[PDB]
C-alpha cells in the first residue's frame, strides 16, 4: 500500500505533479492538508475537478479549520499539532508514507520535514516544475490542461530525499490516542485539533532520550540502570558529598531496605510503649513500667555506654511484656506502620518466638501469630506501597544459659521454612551469640536457610573468621574491626559477604569521631569497606533503644564518615537488595521498587 | 559571545535585516553562506558594501564552489556537508549559534534547520519583511538605501523558533577534526569540502543512538550492557536458538573465558605431541611413544568409555614427558598458542608441579618455570590479544591415602599466592576429592584449613558419581567456590537452591561429559536424561562451559560451545553469552584482571547473517 500526504499552499498543481512520482504504478491513497484561507478555495475546487477524473486511487482533502494564515508562533504550534495528528491518522504505517514539501509556507515545509523525521516516512521529496506554462510560456502550470501538459512532457523533476527512519519511541503513536476533529462539508475534510498533548509528549520523549544518550557512557558507575535517564546536572549533583541537613527530605523518600531490625527493641520507651501496653489482652499481668533514665545526650551519647548498658536500656519491652497476645499483635502492627513511614520497600524482622511462648502458648503458636499479623498488615496495603517483610529467627546462645532454647529456635526455623511459601516467610536464622557452633547448624544448611552472624561487644578477628568458614554465614552484623586482618578484608570482599553496619547502634555502643574534616584511624570504617569491594549495608538495629530510624542512620553516616557521596548511599541500598534473603518473585518486586529513586529538588548550590 | 550564521540567495537584503534581531545589541560576528551562482554576485557586492558602511563586528562571505545551482540531490548532499563543516569552523559552540534561514531555496532552509537541530543552536529565527519598498511601494528592500530605511522604519517582523540544545554525541565536535578548506578571493572566503566523512560520522552516531534507545527499555535482560548498541534485528537474532552449522564463525569470534583446562592433557596425541617431544632437552630420555588407539567415532564416542579409560587416553603426555624442562616449555608455549588461536580473553590453567618434579628439580622450581614461561608468552603479545593466564594447583586425591603430594601442593600454593602479584599468578587450588567413600569432600581434616586461612580459593572436581552428598560436603565443609561436573545436582531440590542463592558457579564440560557419562544427542525436547545445562540455567545457577582436557577431548572451547546446541535442545545464543559472562564473573581474578576481562568482553562480534 502507498499513501501520499502533502500540504497545498497557493498552488494546487503540486499535488498533480507528485501524483506521478513513481510513474504509472500510482499511489493507492492520497491525502492533502490545506489551510482554511479563502484564496485556497479556488485551488480546492481545481483539485476536486482534477481528482474526479483520474478517479483510480481513493481521494480525500483536509483543511485546517482553525488556521487561515501564518501570523505568529501560536498558529505555528497550531498547524504543527494539526499536521502531526493528520499524518498520524492518515498514514498509520510509516513504511507506506510519502510526503512532499512543495506546498505551504517555508516554515510549513520545515515543520512537515521535522514531523516526518520524528515519526518516520517511506520517502520525502520536493517537486519542482519547469515554468513553461501559462501565458508567454514563463509560468508553472496552473490549470488542469497545463498540469496535464506538464505530466505528459516529462517536465517534472523529483528531488527524492531518501528513506527517513523515524524515531523509536515515537514510531508507535497513533491517531486514536490523539484524535483530530473533522467536519465534513462536501468533498473537503475540515480538521480541528483538540489539545496539545501530542507535542508535549514528543518534547518530553526527546528530552528523556537526550538525557539517556548523555548518561549512556557511564552505565557502570550508576548503581541502578534507571538512573541513566536523570539529567546530567542531577547526576553531577549525585556525586557530591552528602549533606546531612539539606538531604533529609530526599533521603526520607528513598525506597530503602532494612536487614537488621529487632522486633523486641521497637517501643522500649515513649508513647509507643504506652500504646503496646494499652493494646494488651490481659491488662493484669503487665509488669510495672520500670524507670530506666536515658543517658545524657541521647540519641547521640556523650560517651559510649557499652553493650550491656545498651541492652539494659530497653528493659520495658521484649519478653517481659510480649507474652500477652494483644501486646504482641500491637507491637507487630506498630512496627509495620513505622516501617511504612520511611518507605522501606523490604525488611527482615528479627524475632525470638521462644522468649514469648508461655505454658498455654507454644513457640509455634507465637511464631504463627507474628507471621499472620505481618501477613495481614501487608494485605491491607496496596502493592504499589507495600513493604514486604520476611522473618529471621534469632537463635542466641545464653552465657551460662541453656542450649534448649537454641534447639527450639533451630527446629522452629527449619519447620517454618517449609511451612510457608507466600507472603511473609521465615528466611534465615540470626546467631546473636557469636563460638563455633558447627554441628548444631548442619541441619540448617541442609534445608537451605540462610544464617547471619551477630557480632556484639567484640574486638576479635577470629570470630569473624570462623563465622565465614565454620558456620557458613552470608551476612556479618556489626563487624567494625575487619581491616585489622588484611587477609579477611579480601575474602569478605571476594565472597560477597555483606556487612551490616548500624550507625547509631555502633556509635552509641562504642563511639567514634563525629563530623571529622578528614578520615583518620578512628573514623567509621564504612568507606574503607566500600572502597575495598565489601558489600556494606546500613540498618537501624533496634528502632526503640537507638531511638532513630533508617533515615537518621543514613543521614548521620555523613557526619560519621567524612565526604561520603550520596551515590554511596544508593550503592548501599543496592548492596542490601542484593544481599537480602529473597527469592525470584520478591527479588524482582524489590528491584522494581528500587528503580523509583526520588528526584532532587535543591541542585543549584 | 554572540554570533550569527545565515545563508544568502537572490534576496541580498536578508542578512542585513537578520543582523538586527538583537537590535541595538548587535552581534559579535555574522558569517554568510553563499553558493557559486552568478545571480547572487550583485547581492554579495551589496552585502560587502553594507558591511563596509556598517563596521564593527567581523563579517565574512562564503560561496559554495561546487554548488552553482540546485539541479540534483548530489548538490544537496554537498551543500549539507559544506554547511556542517562551515558551521563547525565558524560555530564550534552552539551557545553563540544564531541561525536565520531566510536565504536559499526551500531545501536549503530545511537543511539549515536539520543541521541546527542535530548540532544545536542557541536561537533559530526567521525574517519576514513588510512589502513597502521599490518604485511601486510594494516590493521589499533590495538596495543599501532600501535596507537602511527598512531597518529604521522597522519593517522587520522576526520569528523565533526556539533554542536548540543539540545532540549529546554531536555537540562536542570541534572544527579541526574535520577541517574546512577555503580559498581566499579578496573579502569573500571560498570554502571547500575535503570529503563527506562528517556525513558518515553523523549517520553512524544517529544509528547507534537509535539502537541504544530502542533496546534501552529492558537493558536488565542483556548479559552485556554494551549490547544496547546492537541493531534491533540483531537483538532479535540473539534470542533465537543456536545453530551448530552456521554459527561456527561467530562462536569462533567470541572473546571467551576458560576455567577448567588441565595442562597435563593438552598435547596427548598427534602433531602437538610430536612438537612437544622434539623439544625435549634430553631426547634419549623420552619414554617410547606407546600405542593408545582411540575409541571409534572420536571425539563423539558411540558409547561412554568410562573415567578410567578416558584418563588412560592421555598416557603419551603428562608425567611421562613433562619432567624434561624442554618438554615443559614446549607444552606451555603450545598451550598459550592454542588459547590465543581460539580467542580466549582469560584462562586458569591447573597444573600439578609435584608430578613433574625430579631429583634435581624441586616442585617449586617446576612451578616457577611454568609461571615464568606463561609470563613470557604474555609479555610478547600485544595487550589487545593478551590472554591473562592464572594458575590453579591440583591436589589429586590419589587412592591409598598418599598425602605427601597433597600437602606439598597445598604448601606450594600458599607460597606462590604471595610470591607473585602481577601477570600470571597462582589463584587457588582445585581439590579433586574423589568419590570412593574414603576421600569424598570431608577429607578436609584441617588439610584445606590453611588454604582458606590465607585467602585462596577452592574448586572441587565432583567425580564420575558423587550423588548429591559430595556436592554438599564440598559446598558446606570445604567452602568451595566452584564445582566441576555437578551433573547430578538436580536430584536434591535443596542443593539446586543453595547453589543458586550462594552464587557458586558450576563448571561443565560438554565434550568430556558426553564421552564419559554419555548423554542423549540431537534431541528435540528435554527428557529425564537431557543435558542439565538449561535446567541449571533456569534455576538461576551460574553455569559455565569449559574444555577439561584439550588434547584428550580433542575439541577446543568453540567445539564445546557448539556441542551444547546438540546436547541441549533449543539452547539460544543469548544463553551462550550468559554462560560467558558467568564464567568471567566467577573467575578468581582480582580487580585489574577482572577489569581487563570486562573490557575485552564488550567486543561481541556482530553476526554475519542477521536473518
Ligand atoms: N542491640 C543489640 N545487639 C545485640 N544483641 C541484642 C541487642 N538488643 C538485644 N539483643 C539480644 O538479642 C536477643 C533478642 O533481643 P530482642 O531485641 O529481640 O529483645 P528481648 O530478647 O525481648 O529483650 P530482653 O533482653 O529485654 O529480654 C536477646 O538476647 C537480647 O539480649
Ligand atoms: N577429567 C578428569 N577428571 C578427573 N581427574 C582428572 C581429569 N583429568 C585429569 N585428572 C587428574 O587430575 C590431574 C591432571 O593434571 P595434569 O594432567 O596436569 O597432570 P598429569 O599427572 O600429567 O596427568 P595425567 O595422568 O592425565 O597424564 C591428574 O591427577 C589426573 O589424574
Ligand atoms: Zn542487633
Ligand atoms: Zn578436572
Amino acid at each position: 500500500m502507498r499513501i501520499l500526504l502533502c500540504s497545498v499552499g497557493t498552488s494546487w498543481a503540486v499535488v498533480p505533479e507528485a501524483m506521478q512520482l513513481l510513474g504509472s504504478q500510482g499511489f493507492d491513497e492520497v491525502h492533502v492538508l490545506t489551510t482554511a484561507s479563502s484564496k485556497i478555495s479556488p485551488g480546492v475546487e481545481q483539485l476536486l475537478r482534477y481528482f474526479e477524473m483520474h478517479p483510480g486511487p481513493r481521494f480525500s482533502i483536509s483543511r485546517v479549520q482553525d488556521f487561515e494564515d501564518l501570523r505568529s508562533e501560536q498558529d505555528h504550534m497550531l498547524f504543527e499539532e494539526v499536521l502531526w495528528r493528520w499524518l498520524l491518522q492518515r498514514a498509520p504505517q510509516a513504511a507506506h508514507r510519502y510526503i512532499c514539501l512543495a506546498g505551504g509556507y517555508k516554515t510549513i515545509s520545515a515543520a512537515m520535514q521535522r514531523a516526518a523525521a520524528l515519526f518516520g516516512a517511506c520517502e520525502v521529496f520536493h517537486v519542482l516544475c519547469e515554468p513553461r506554462f501559462g501565458p508567454q510560456g514563463n509560468r508553472e502550470a496552473s490549470t488542469l490542461e497545463e498540469v496535464e501538459q506538464a505530466i505528459a512532457t516529462n517536465a517534472l523533476r523529483f528531488v527524492r530525499l531518501g528513506p527517513e527512519p523515524g524515531w523509536p519511541q515515537l514510531r508507535l503513536l497513533s491517531a486514536p490516542s490523539f484524535p483530530l476533529e473533522s467536519t465534513l462539508q462536501g468533498p473537503v475534510h475540515w480538521v480541528r485539533a483538540s489539545d496539545m498533548r501530542l507535542r508535549q509528549h514528543v518534547e518530553g520523549v526527546l528530552e528523556r532520550s537526550r538525557h539517556i544518550l548523555a548518561a549512556w557512557e557511564g552505565i557502570s558507575e550508576l548503581p541502578i540502570p534507571a538512573l541513566a535517564a536523570w539529567p546530567p546536572s542531577h547526576l553531577r549533583w549525585l556525586h557530591e558529598p552528602l549533606d546531612p541537613v539539606q538531604d533529609k527530605a530526599w533521603v526520607q523518600a528513598l525506597p530503602k531496605v532494612e536487614l537488621h531490625c529487632h522486633l523486641g527493641g521497637f517501643a522500649t520507651h515513649g508513647e509507643l510503649l504506652h500504646k503496646v501496653r494499652q493494646e494488651a489482652a490481659n491488662p493484669e499481668s503487665l509488669p510495672p513500667v520500670r524507670a530506666i533514665p536515658l543517658p545524657p545526650g541521647w540519641p547521640i551519647p556523650e560517651e559510649p555506654i557499652g553493650l550491656e548498658r545498651y541492652m539494659r536500656l530497653g528493659d520495658n519491652n521484649g519478653s517481659a511484656l510480649l507474652k500477652d497476645p494483644g501486646c504482641l499483635r500491637a507491637q507487630c502492627r506498630l512496627l509495620y506502620e513505622a516501617l511504612l513511614a520511611d518507605h522501606v520497600a523490604y525488611a527482615e524482622i528479627r524475632c525470638s518466638p521462644a522468649n514469648y511462648a508461655s505454658a498455654s502458648r507454644s513457640p509455634w503458636v507465637v511464631l504463627q501469630e507474628i507471621r499472620n499479623h505481618f501477613q495481614q498488615a501487608m494485605e491491607e496495603t496496596p502493592e504499589d506501597r507495600r513493604c514486604h517483610v520476611n522473618l529471621l529467627l534469632t537463635a542466641t546462645r545464653e552465657e551460662g544459659g541453656d542450649r534448649s532454647r537454641i534447639a527450639r529456635h533451630l527446629a522452629l526455623a527449619i519447620t517454618a521454612a517449609e511451612h510457608w511459601k507466600n507472603g511473609c516467610r521465615v528466611v534465615g536464622v540470626d546467631l546473636a551469640g557469636f563460638a563455633m557452633f558447627a554441628t548444631d547448624f548442619e541441619p540448617v544448611h541442609r534445608v537451605g536457610l540462610a544464617v547471619t552472624v551477630h557480632a556484639g561487644e567484640n574486638d576479635d578477628v577470629e570470630g569473624i573468621w570462623q563465622a565465614v568458614f565454620k558456620l557458613s554465614a552470608r551476612r556479618l552484623g556489626h563487624a567494625l574491626h575487619l581491616s585489622r586482618s588484611p587477609d579477611l578484608l579480601r575474602v569478605v570482599a571476594e565472597r560477597g559477604i555483606a556487612v551490616e553496619l548500624c550507625p547509631y547502634a555502633n556509635l552509641q555502643i562504642k563511639g567514634f569521631p563525629l563530623d571529622e574534616e578528614q578520615e583518620g584511624s578512628e573514623t567509621y570504617p564504612l568507606r574503607g569497606y566500600l572502597a575495598a569491594g565489601v558489600a556494606v549495608t546500613l540498618n537501624t538495629d533496634n528502632l526503640g533503644i537507638s531511638q532513630a530510624s533508617l533515615t537518621d542512620n543514613l543521614l548521620l553516616t555523613a557526619r560519621l564518615c567524612p565526604g561520603i557521596t550520596r551515590l554511596e548511599v544508593l550503592k548501599t541500598q543496592v548492596f542490601a537488595a542484593q544481599a537480602a534473603f529473597a527469592n525470584q518473585a520478591e527479588r524482582k518486586a524489590l528491584w522494581a521498587r528500587l528503580a523509583q529513586v526520588p528526584v532532587p529538588t535543591d541542585t543549584e548550590q
